[PDB]
C-alpha cells in the first residue's frame, strides 16, 4: 500500500476545527485500503486522548442495527413485515381519527407510522418500570399509517420492543448473539442505562462559544433508536460486512439484502425522491448511495456506503454538530470528483451566538437600570411577584406554543446558554420592578 491522503486529512481537520468537536474519528474504506483519521480528546478535563478504543454513542445509526435484526427475525420466519404491531405490543393503542389504527411492523421500519414529534421527548426520558407500549398508548397519529414518510426516532424503539417480544431475550442479548458476536464487533453493545462504559468518550455541547461537558439522558427504551455504543474499528467491520456478505451466514446475507430495500410506497417531494429502508437512506443518484446520520444531544456521527465502488465512510464525534452530519457527504464528494463544498451551518451554533447577544443585551439593560438607580414590605412583596409571574409565564410557554414540548426537552437539545435566557428575562424583570419601586 501507500500513505494516507493529505488532501483528505486537511478536509477533516478543517471540518473538525469548524465544528469545534473535542474528538473526531473518521474511517474511509476504498476497496480494502482503509484510511484512518483519529484526532482530539475524548475527555477534555482529564485530557484523555481520542484513541481507537474510544466508544461513541451512534445516535440514529443505531437504527440500522435494530432494523437488520428485524430482518434476521423475518428471514427466520419468526416475524413478518406486514404483521400488526398489536400482535407483539398488545397494549399499544395508537389513534387515527379517534379509532385504533392498524400499524404494521413495516410502518415503524420505514417511518410511515404517524407518531407525533413529541414521542422523542417521551422515549428519551428515563422511566424505569414503563414499557414502550405504555409510553405511546393513546397517541394521536399525524396521518393514516402508511400514508407519508415522516421520520420519528421512536419508531425504532417500538421495534426494539418487538425484537424483545419475539425472541424472549433482552435487546442487548439479541444484538450480541445476532450481530456483534457473529461479525466480530467485539467492542459494540446496546446499553441498558447510564451505567459506566469503559472508554466511552465524554459528551459535549456548545455553550457560550466553547464545548461544555454534558451528561445526557440515556433511557433504556430509547437504545434501539439512539444509544448503541461502538468504536471506529468496529464500525469498520460493520462497513465491511455490508460490503462483503459472501463469508457471512445466509440468514445474515439475506437479512442484509432486505435491509437495503427502500420503501417506494410513500409520496415523494419535487427535490427529494430518496427512499428509506431498514435504518438507511437509499439514493440512486451517483449511487446506490446508502447513508444515515447520527445525532444525539452530545454525540453526532455519520455513515455512507457506495457499495458498487467498495466505498465506506464513517465519522464519530463526541459533540452534536451538522459539520459532522455532513462530513460523509464532504468525503464522498472528495472521493468522487476531488472537490467539496464549504462547511454548512450548524443550528446549535447559531442559537448559541443568538443567546450570547441576548444575554449581553439583557445584561447591558440591567446595569443601566442599576447604575441610574443606585446613583439616584409592599416594596419587597410586589417586586418579587412580578419576576415570579414572568418565571411562571416562561415555564408554561413551551407546552403552549408547541403542545407536547417542555423545558426538559429544550435543555437536553439546545445550547448550554438556553438557561441564561429565562433567568436573564426574569432577573431583568426583578431589577425593573425594584427600580420602578424606587
Ligand atoms: C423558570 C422558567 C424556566 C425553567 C426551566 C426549567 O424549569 O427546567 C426544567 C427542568 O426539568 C430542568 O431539567
Ligand atoms: B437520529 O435521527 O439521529 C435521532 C437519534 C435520537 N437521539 O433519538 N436524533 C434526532 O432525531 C434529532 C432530533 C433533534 C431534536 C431537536
Ligand atoms: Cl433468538
Ligand atoms: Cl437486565
Ligand atoms: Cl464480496
Amino acid at each position: 500500500i501507500g500513505a494516507q491522503d493529505e488532501r483528505l486529512s486537511t478536509l477533516i481537520h478543517q471540518r473538525m476545527q469548524e465544528a469545534k468537536v473535542p474528538a473526531l474519528s473518521v474511517s474511509v474504506t476504498i476497496k480494502g485500503v482503509r484510511q484512518r483519521f483519529v484526532y482530539g480528546v475524548a475527555d477534555v478535563a482529564s485530557q484523555k486522548a481520542n484513541t481507537l478504543d474510544t466508544v461513541y454513542e451512534l445516535g440514529s445509526m443505531s437504527k440500522a442495527f435494530t432494523g437488520l435484526v428485524v430482518q434476521i427475525l423475518i428471514q427466520e420466519g419468526r416475524l413478518r413485515q406486514g404483521d400488526d404491531i398489536i400482535t407483539y405490543l398488545p397494549e399499544m393503542r395508537l389513534n387515527y381519527q379517534g379509532k385504533p389504527a392498524s400499524l404494521t411492523v413495516a410502518d415503524f421500519l420505514y417511518h410511515t407510522s404517524g407518531l407525533p414529534f413529541s414521542t422523542l421527548a417521551r422515549l428519551e426520558n428515563p422511566m424505569p418500570g414503563s414499557a414502550v407500549a405504555q409510553q405511546l398508548r393513546n397517541e394521536n397519529l399525524l396521518f393514516a399509517p402508511g400514508a407519508k414518510f415522516s421520520y420519528a426516532s421512536a419508531n425504532y424503539d417500538v421495534l426494539g420492543a418487538v425484537i424483545e417480544n419475539v425472541t424472549g431475550k433482552t435487546f442487548t442479548e439479541v444484538i450480541a448473539e445476532r450481530l456483534t458476536q457473529p461479525l466480530g464487533m467485539s467492542a459494540t453493545v446496546a446499553v441498558k442505562g447510564d451505567e459506566i462504559i469503559v472508554n466511552k468518550a465524554s459528551g459535549y455541547k456548545l455553550g457560550f462559544g466553547k464545548p461544555v461537558l454534558f451528561h445526557a439522558p440515556l433511557a433504556r427504551n430509547h437504545v434501539p433508536a439512539a444509544y448503541i455504543h461502538s468504536t471506529l474499528p468496529d464500525m469498520e467491520i460493520w462497513i465491511d460486512a455490508w460490503l462483503h456478505r459472501k463469508a457471512l451466514p445466509a440468514t445474515l446475507r439475506e437479512a442484509m439484502s432486505n435491509s437495503w430495500r427502500g420503501n417506494s410506497d410513500v409520496p415523494l417531494a419535487a427535490d427529494n425522491r430518496i427512499l428509506y429502508a431498514s435504518g438507511w437512506f437509499i439514493d440512486q443518484n451517483q449511487g446506490p448511495y446508502i447513508s444515515h446520520g447520527g445525532q444525539n444531544p452530545n454525540f453526532s456521527s455519520c455513515i455512507a456506503l457506495r457499495p458498487d465502488q467498495q466505498i465506506g465512510i464513517v465519522a464519530l464525534a463526541n459533540m452534536n454538530s451538522n459539520l459532522i452530519l455532513q462530513l460523509c457527504a464532504d468525503i464522498d464528494n472528495y472521493l468522487r470528483i476531488g472537490k467539496y463544498a464549504d462547511g454548512a451551518g450548524d443550528a446549535i451554533t447559531a442559537t448559541d451566538t443568538l443567546f450570547v447577544y441576548l444575554t449581553l443585551l439583557l445584561c447591558f439593560w440591567g446595569a443601566v437600570v442599576v447604575v441610574r438607580g443606585a446613583f439616584r414590605v409592599r416594596d419587597y412583596i410586589i417586586a418579587l411577584a412580578v419576576p415570579g409571574l414572568v418565571a411562571a409565564m416562561l415555564y408554561v410557554a413551551p407546552g403552549i406554543l408547541s403542545p407536547g414540548l417542555d423545558w426538559r426537552f429544550i435543555l437536553v437539545w439546545g445550547p448550554s446558554s438556553v438557561l441564561a435566557i429565562p433567568f436573564g428575562i426574569i432577573l431583568l424583570a426583578f431589577v425593573l420592578t425594584l427600580n420602578h419601586q424606587i
